[PDB]
């Protein structure tokens, strides 16, 4: 029974931190720590099964150090007799962390507890140090360049508060070698759990927005934000109100405090994909459309190349059509077809079909949700209307399949830079004001309230499909 | 017992010569020769499981003949019922290079020594003459053209102080046919060990120096200097020093005589791989870097193609990235990047891909170290950055595995070529500067001390890459 369960336990870290993770009450003495949707994501985001690399952009006055020293814990206590761990951090602050780790595993039935070598001898800093095998050492950032360097075999990583550490340049290229190309790629081999784990509060465009950005062009983890801790969900009456905790919480203090506290957003920046700094210089062509929802902002001319995304409007939004001309070095946007009218599933196939006639033959990249691969088939080269531009990426898939996040995150990184760089030219009115809106919902982009993203939506189609090797000719 | 120690010694020189030579001293009797570190070197060197063909450049008042000793014997000894040994030599000395060679024999046991059918016999000059079957005659290297054409079933040639035998020439291309297509090949699949072993001091720019600059500029063997006398390392209160004894020899005689003596250094000429006759012609460019370490010499051109290496710096060096303007006939270097500034694993590939993506989707060749495979990965068409223009010689290596010596070889001999023949021309002030002290570092070339040559070695990457048939036109 007991192999079973401490194996269990080994590879299912919720149920680790559901049933053995404790915090010891003075009312009802030894009770289970009742852990939060934010902290149960953040768990399984950490894990060997899931990548190896994770950054989390929390706001403050969320107990996340609960969930860091489980997790750590976790590591250390089911290490496959191995590995070292260290903090990095400008305090006694890492210290802070691995007291509430060592909470978590005085607190361990002896089966799922491993021996104390060491534990914090000498008022350090460190627990299982040397050979037992797994340790977790407390390092101040500011030394290591020195604390990365220095250690022999490190396992994993984690660095507390990383966007309040100054200086951090050096560290961090010290850093690199330790995970990217890599010790990490044998240690993961071999089953070494760790990894570099980073979570902290944002601190302006520093180094961090330049590691959450980099992430979150790639991948869409990790940000919980005040809202998390669902005892705020309920006011003063004791009834649910999703609005008074924050509004008390925005008086006896400041809206730019509870920004700074509660929100986890970067200073210097609105959420916005498209820096308001290009969106301010960008200018449309008015124009009047069709019985359709078509938009002309220039006329098809022979021997020019164009290109089509599609982004079908599932129920709420809009169908989005753009076509983009793909001749020259800098690719414009020469019409759009923007329409909620379409209560047919069943009558855009032709309507959509005769603007890419019209525009040379234009071959069209279709984003793959139910209408979606739906309005493929119809307009496939088998399947109904017999067009033959239909862009796929498989022959299962008459479009761009939008399983695994990935595809939105690079196809919005791709846009933000065709966008910025100049090189797509941008014509279409609401176009840019849905940019306008088309912000920061981490870890994506999305349209805040009461907005709609279905022009900026297709348009990252495109984006997606601007990195595709066979759109560098349609 | 007996056939199982006899094979063990037939295919373990190191063992045999451990185990089975000996000396007879007057104190203790027959003792075991106490192998030097350079010595057992060379024997390995000398088998037939590796080469066949080799040449050292040793220094004088080094006990080699107690090591060619040993080899000839065990060549002898454990043939396979075969084999003749000659050498080549102006005296008496080749006389006295088999004296030494009997003197080991003599000293086997029984089961290791084969029975003796002549043994100096005429007062000359040759041991096991005639079928019995292996034998091995000493021979003047003067007369011979004549000894090397006249020998039948030649296994092994021997050549005693090969640089100062003079008319060697044609006693050398009389020396051809027996290894060059070639007896060897025919003997060596038969198991014939032999073979070919030539050891000597310099002697200025002679035939020698030719045949050891053919095998340096294809592999790195082989040479010893006074240093591995390791009596030598401690001074007269008998404390390591590694400075006394040197110091004490250059006295009582002369630091010219020292070269000549104890540092197996070629008369006219410098260590260095470019001669001093082209770096002094070598002009440069001076521009002011980046922020970065780029140094732009000739900015990137329409139409024009460019190729890229880099080195980079494990931990003591540099990152060094050249990028060579290919169009023409004449390749010129166009910009360097030369930084130890990068304390992050982490942040080069993007900032070299800049460099790259400047000068028209520039293809990079980097060599794989444990920094290199690295950023390899990140700047891989796949890994990170999908640049699309990394070269690679597999799929498992991202550009230039440095395993095996050879491509370092040949890198240097195909760099000293395109500079000299002015293929390649160097701009960059630092550049020129590290050619001038990377020379000689027996049996490669390196940086003397305090020198880098981290930009050199980059170039050697390109001088190897410049072989690659993949190249005559990237």
């Amino acid at each position: 029974m007991s192999t079973q369960s401490n194996r269990n336990a080994l590879v299912v870290a919720q149920l680790k931190g559901d049933f053995v993770a404790f915090l010891f009450v003075l009312w009802k003495a030894l009770n289970l720590p009742v852990p939060t949707k934010c902290q149960i994501d953040m768990a399984k985001v950490l894990a060997n099964g899931d990548n190896k690399k994770f950054i989390l952009q929390a706001f403050r006055g969320i107990g996340k150090s609960f969930i860091t020293c489980a997790f750590v814990v976790w590591s250390l206590w089911r290490d496959p007799q191995l590995k070292i761990l260290i903090v990095s951090a400008s305090k006694e602050r890492a210290d802070a962390n691995s007291i509430f780790i060592k909470n978590i595993i005085d607190l361990l039935p002896f089966l799922s507890e491993l021996k104390p070598r060491p534990g914090q001898r000498d008022s350090v800093i460190s627990f299982d140090v040397g050979p037992a095998n797994p340790d977790h050492s407390p390092s101040v950032k500011s030394v290591g360049i020195t604390g990365q360097l220095t250690g022999s075999r490190a396992d994993i990583i984690i660095a507390d508060d990383v966007e309040i550490p100054s200086n951090s340049a050096t560290m961090g290229a010290r850093e690199k070698l330790w995970t990217l190309v890599q010790e990490f790629a044998a240690l993961l081999k071999p089953l070494p759990s760790s990894r570099v784990i980073y979570l902290g509060t944002p601190q302006t465009e520093m180094t961090l927005y330049k590691e959450l950005e980099d992430n979150r062009g790639y991948t869409t983890i990790i940000w919980p934000a005040l809202y998390p801790r669902t005892r705020e969900e309920n006011l003063y009456y004791s009834q649910r109100l999703a609005m008074l905790r924050a509004e008390y919480d925005e008086n006896p203090e400041a809206l730019a405090g509870t920004p700074t506290d509660p929100v986890r957003f970067d200073r210097d920046d609105l959420r916005e994909r498209e820096l308001e700094y290009g969106k301010a210089g960008f200018t449309l062509q008015f124009m009047l459309n069709p019985n359709l929802s078509d938009a002309e902002k220039y006329p098809l001319r022979l021997r020019d190349a164009i290109v089509a995304a599609l982004d079908l409007e599932k129920a709420m939004h809009y169908q989005w059509l753009p076509n983009r001309q793909n001749i020259i070095e800098d690719l414009p946007n020469v019409g759009l077809k923007g329409d909620d009218l379409h209560t047919y599933h069943d009558c855009s196939n032709n309507s959509g079909q005769y603007q890419q006639k019209i525009l040379v033959i234009d071959p069209s990249g279709r984003g793959k949700d139910e209408t979606g691969y739906a309005v493929l088939y119809t307009l496939n080269g088998y399947i109904y209307l017999m067009e033959a531009g239909g862009f796929r990426d498989g022959y299962s898939d008459k479009t761009l399949e939008l399983l695994a996040k990935k595809a939105k995150q690079w196809g919005v990184q791709t846009v933000v830079y065709e966008s910025n760089f100049g090189d797509g030219m941008f014509g279409k009115v609401f176009s840019p004001i849905l940019l306008k809106h088309h912000n920061c919902a981490m870890e994506e982009i999305r349209a805040r309230g009461m907005k709609e993203m279905r022009i900026c939506d297709t348009l990252e189609p495109v984006m997606q499909t601007h990195r595709l090797v066979i759109r560098d000719e349609v």
